[PDB]
């Protein structure tokens, strides 16, 4: 395939103005008076967001040149998001205003290279004044006030993101879905849910809601299929001789078993219900052994030191306080095994997340943890449509993704004040040649851009905010939304450390590395 | 297929567009004041990269003429980076001077035929010359310093391939990764480590890690499947009478051994683990026997005199110091082999590394010695984003392939002074006749060219650079960086001897065949 | 499919102006001063070549008429190339003469086929003469002079050739293959070696090198696959009874006695090997039949006069001085079989030789016969990158054409001097009519003309250097490399007989068949 080939000022002209032409579309949505972008889909309704990377990701040029700087500025946002989950849009206007301002000082003479170690210099010392100026959370009204600052503004948001919060831990499991109502819920899920329904109708025994709900049941765990008559007819016997329910949770029952076990419920009122066993492959082998420490059982089946149904004991069944098990459901609240055991299980657990990592293992090991623990949490997000409950999603995934973030590490002021706080930190710096010092005045430039966007959306000349900012007291900052001069921690205008850092980092890195480009090949257009 | 012919003129006028604008493209990024170039790909983001090679790569042109010499000058490029791994630059700038300064002499009266003569004449003298300046490397510093100048004057990359060849040798096995972090990384991986993991979780017996770890243990190696419990009686029979913990290594185990394994030590507390066999093919052999030197045991199931596992003895096992085994990985680290076959088993490698050469044999026998001698180090390259990554890997290569060159042979200066040193060379030459002249005064301006296209890089005038330095002493060259005259061996500005030579040879070999054509001959252009 | 037709002098027009241009392109590589043409491949890297065949056979042209005389011109190179290997450019000169006077000729009254019979009377009379003029060769430095001559003046490969055709004899078997090396060399092979390994690695007993060496060995043949222990065993008991090692050339080797044979070589120390039979088909039983003669052994399993391995006498076994096998090829070097034995084998090769011919059938006999008799040649070619590889290469295959038709025939003249000095003898002809006299003419007029393109592409005026030539004493001609006039033979610039003649015959018999066309049908382009 042939190619085209160009040099210096022309390609680096291109490139800049596929930079600047995705930059201005993600920067319309920046700061608590930004405006939404649609974007068309080939497959329905057009989304309406608010999100930074999503608008960057929706962007490519027809001009093979300025495609390029647009993918840069995409390959920064996506870095951003992945790391923190927030900070998309600071990072783009970052990268442009780095992008730029390196173009800008390219000359025959100059050497990008150097200027490149100059700006990670100072990217360097601005992290760790950072780091110096941030503070610990400490109070749910400051997990309050980062979700409300995070959802644009939303106080709902933050309060109920709070109450989750409070309600199942700042570590615990928290889940985002979508409602069927005008507005959005909490709901706390306790105990041990594995969505797994009765086998067989002929086993409720509640008419008002169609449970089979049991007290201080038995519970019976098979990890292998129950077929034979053999294998069955003993535990039912155990639990009649005692008059308790039975619950039997088991990879499956047959015809056989099943057939008595329907039989003597209807004919006799034997308190049985049976269910399937939770999740595949391993995954379910762990679930059983869970709820074997949980109810102070054991697991019938396994491979190691097999122990055969036929033999059933009295001590080999848990018990549990309630059982409630419907068509999609099935939860066991309150059982009878040993604390000793149970905090074992859980030691166990959390060390085996420290040792290998992946998205689906991590969410598995989660899920187990909380389950066990404290339970988990689930925020419906209501709306009149999809298009409004998706864009309202978008908010609460920043929120959380945020809330997180400061509960990791400490918070810093909101509304860009920080990074106009670290630019006394570049002033001690001492550069070794002309290079490093373009680098570091490039950076010094920079670390301005967050607060003047901010400002410019609000409808307000940025640069005089900016400077009556820096001519304050560190304590004070811009309200935006308000349009005043405030204290920024006491109204609750704070940022997390970590999204600020790595937005910083991601931006110079990429746009940095960009700025050092000579000659730009690409493909000739197809017919 | 219809085609086009060209004579004469017309035709090197083409070819040397062609070669112009390759050369062009690619000789921007030569030097410590080069830039980089920006490369579209198709099914992601662009590569920014500083490489002769992948530069001269990645260009086509649409013209059939000028694409002739773009494919030459891609051929030459290739050729170097294959042979030596770096200097490719150097070779495509010789490779368009020489190519010029020939078609410039061509007329109805010469013979192109004894103007290669001549060069090919020129180039050998010239050789001979840089091998009679060439000095060995004896020291570190010299080590850090050749790998500091191949990697762009990083001195980071140089300390750390310096302190990698320190911990493993000049010759070990040294790999280059991508890292997780921000910063470049050196792990040394000492012992035999073969990548594969426990067989059950249920022989774990260190809680923090989720390890299993053994010390003093038997080891029991086995060629072949290890399924029926009569075969795996004996070993775990032998390893409890004398107290005494069992790593059994096994092409596999089977459900009967595995179950009784398992249920032993989950009853009993018997200290046991299996594991797979690694490598496949002969390669799998080959390590078992490697193992069973290295702790002084046997293999059971060999083709030829096998032994069985029904009569396996005390002495047939071995003795490891130190076993670690976890999921994704074992190692056993202090064996008790004799010293003398170990030392013979190395001596049978080495020696059969010079039969027969292949890139996998190679490799393969490279890691076995290495893993019985050594160890193996790997260097984890850091960077926000994979763009990065990538190009700093790149330099991390042209590190390594540099140092490796300089440690098989000598060192001379850097800048492009060493083949300025050898023109007094070709002025004791005497030719033949008139065309051999040609070639001689062809090659004596050739040499010029990459101190000229470094001092150029920078800013300078690359001609009166080069006339200062050929009026200096033999040890003063120009820092183009810090842009004066020093003595090149005490600031370390230096280079391998094999990749000058290897440069020079390749494109000289190339240009001058090229500078020979009369007729061209090309395919029309389809529809 | 509709046509096109044309009619006498534009058709004619037309078909001239293909053939010229053909002709203008390969007539530029004629000579010690010629030069090379560059040809694009759709694969990769274009070819370099100096060889008029390979340049004619890739030219196809645009017009329908034109690429009629351009496809005559290829028949007719290719022609003699297929008979001689040699002399396509002066073929391809001649035949393009020819084909112009004879288009300048026709007219209303001439009748263009007896102007071809007295072409063909004219070029009878030269080959007469030309056969007259002839000398045999006699000695080693005639053959090196040819060869350098054909090698466009290089005396390296003159050597190596004159060289390998002394050590394996002036009909032996040289072949030409890659070198991976700057340099060419020459290897002789001796003994028989037939390309296959060791089946197993534990018959090694020599670690340097990694082969197995055996001295005064017996040799056990078998035509059939050895499966079963009681095949084996009789020869094993034989060679061990008289403490001698044994090398078994067989089919295949199976399980149970490859376990045997590698069981008793690890044990014991039985001196053992084993490997394939070489060539597939009825060329394995011959390849067999001729070791067989070779040691002086016998042949196992043939379906005429069957003899069986079980009763192996200790006289059915062949004896070798020595036998070298390794993983790729074996050598058994000293055979101890009858020489009248060995006699009437070649001579039966021989004969059958003579009997039917056909490439893939002169091939193998011929190798057969090298292996029994006197050995082999092979000559690698190096270089700095493929295209030199190659282009060397076409000069190589060239030498070697020439040299062994200079050895079938006598030698003549070189630079064209041999067809001006039979222009005298056509001078003695006497046409029958006009029409023979003007075919008579338009040879006497040819035959100067690869003289003068040799000249031409001297820089220097032919028809001069023509006229000079014929005014002087049969034994002086031009010198174009040096210059001057000198005596060829002396200076050794001669030409082997059958090119020349092959080469006049092929052109003269396809142009002037060319010239008696009146009437051109084509097809008419397609969309
Ligand atoms: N009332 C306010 N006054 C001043 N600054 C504010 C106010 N509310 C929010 N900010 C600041 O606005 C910025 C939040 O902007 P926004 O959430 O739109 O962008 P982002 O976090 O960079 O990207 P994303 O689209 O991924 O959320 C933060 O600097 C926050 O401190
Ligand atoms: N500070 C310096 N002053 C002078 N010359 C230098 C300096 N640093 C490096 N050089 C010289 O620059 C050349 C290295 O250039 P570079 O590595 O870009 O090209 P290359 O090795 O020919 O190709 P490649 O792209 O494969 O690495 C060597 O001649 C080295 O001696
Ligand atoms: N030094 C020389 N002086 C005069 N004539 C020479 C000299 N060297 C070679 N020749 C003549 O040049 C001709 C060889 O040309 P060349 O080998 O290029 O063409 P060809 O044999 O017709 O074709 P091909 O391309 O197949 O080899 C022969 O006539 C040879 O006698
Ligand atoms: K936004
Ligand atoms: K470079
Ligand atoms: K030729
Ligand atoms: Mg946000
Ligand atoms: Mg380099
Ligand atoms: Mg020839």
């Amino acid at each position: 395939a042939a190619k085209d080939v160009k040099f210096g000022a022309d390609a680096r002209a291109l490139m800049l103005q596929g930079v600047d032409l995705l930059a201005d579309a993600v920067a319309v949505t920046m700061g608590p008076k930004g405006r939404t972008v649609i974007i068309e889909q080939s497959w329905g309704s057009p989304k309406v967001t608010k999100d930074g990377v999503t608008v960057a990701k929706s962007i490519d040029l027809k001009d093979k040149y300025k495609n390029i700087g647009a993918k840069l500025i995409q390959d920064v946002a996506n870095n951003t998001n992945e790391e923190a989950g927030d900070g998309t849009t600071t990072a783009t206007v970052l990268a442009r205003s780095i992008a730029k301002e390196g173009f800008e000082k390219i000359s025959k003479g100059a050497n990008p290279v150097e200027i490149r170690r100059g700006v990670m210099l100072a990217v360097d010392a601005v992290i760790a004044e950072l780091k110096k100026q941030s503070k610990p959370v400490t109070t749910p009204e400051e997990i309050a006030q980062v979700a409300t600052i995070s959802a644009n503004g939303d106080k709902e948001i933050g309060n109920i993101i709070s109450d989750a919060m409070k309600k199942v831990g700042r570590k615990g499991v928290i889940t985002v879905k979508d409602g069927k109502t005008l507005n959005d819920e909490l709901e706390i899920i306790e105990g041990m849910k594995f969505d797994r329904g009765y086998i067989s109708p002929y086993f409720i025994n509640t008419s008002k809601g169609q449970k089979c709900e049991f007290q201080d049941a038995y519970v019976l765990l098979s990890e292998k299929k129950i077929s034979s008559i053999q294998s069955i007819v003993p535990a039912l016997e155990i639990a009649n001789a005692h008059r308790k329910p039975l619950v039997i949770i088991a990879e499956d029952v047959d015809g056989e078993a099943l057939s008595t076990l329907v039989l003597n419920r209807l004919k006799v009122g034997l308190q049985v219900v049976a269910v399937k066993a939770p999740g595949f492959g391993d995954n379910r082998k762990n679930q059983l052994k869970d709820m074997a420490i949980a109810t102070g059982g054991a697991v019938f089946g396994e491979e190691g030191l097999t122990l055969n149904l036929e033999d059933v004991q009295p001590h080999d069944l848990g018990k549990v306080g309630e059982v409630i098990v419907t068509k999609d459901d099935a939860m066991l609240l309150k059982g009878k095994g040993d604390k000793a055991q149970i905090e074992k299980r859980i030691q166990e657990i959390i060390e085996q997340l420290d040792v290998t990592t992946s998205e689906y293992e991590k969410e598995k090991l989660n899920e187990r943890l909380a389950k066990l623990s404290d339970g988990v949490a689930v925020l419906k997000v209501g709306g009149t449509s999809d298009v409004e409950v998706n864009e309202k999603k978008d908010r609460v995934t920043d929120a959380l993704n945020a809330t997180r973030a400061a509960v990791e590490e400490g918070i810093v002021l909101g509304g860009g004040c920080a990074l106009l706080r670290c630019i006394p930190a570049l002033d001690s710096l001492t550069p070794a040649n002309e290079d490093q010092k373009i680098g570091i005045e490039i950076i010094k430039r920079t670390l301005k851009i967050p607060a003047m966007t901010i400002a410019k959306n609000a409808g307000v000349e940025g640069s005089l905010i900016v400077e009556k900012i820096m001519q304050s007291s560190s304590e004070v900052g811009y309200d935006a939304m308000a349009g005043d001069f405030v204290n920024m921690v006491e109204k609750g205008i704070i940022d997390p450390t970590k999204v600020v850092r790595t937005a910083l980092l991601d931006a110079a890195g990429v746009a940095s590395l960009l700025t050092t480009a000579e000659v730009v090949v690409t493909e000739i257009p197809k017919e």
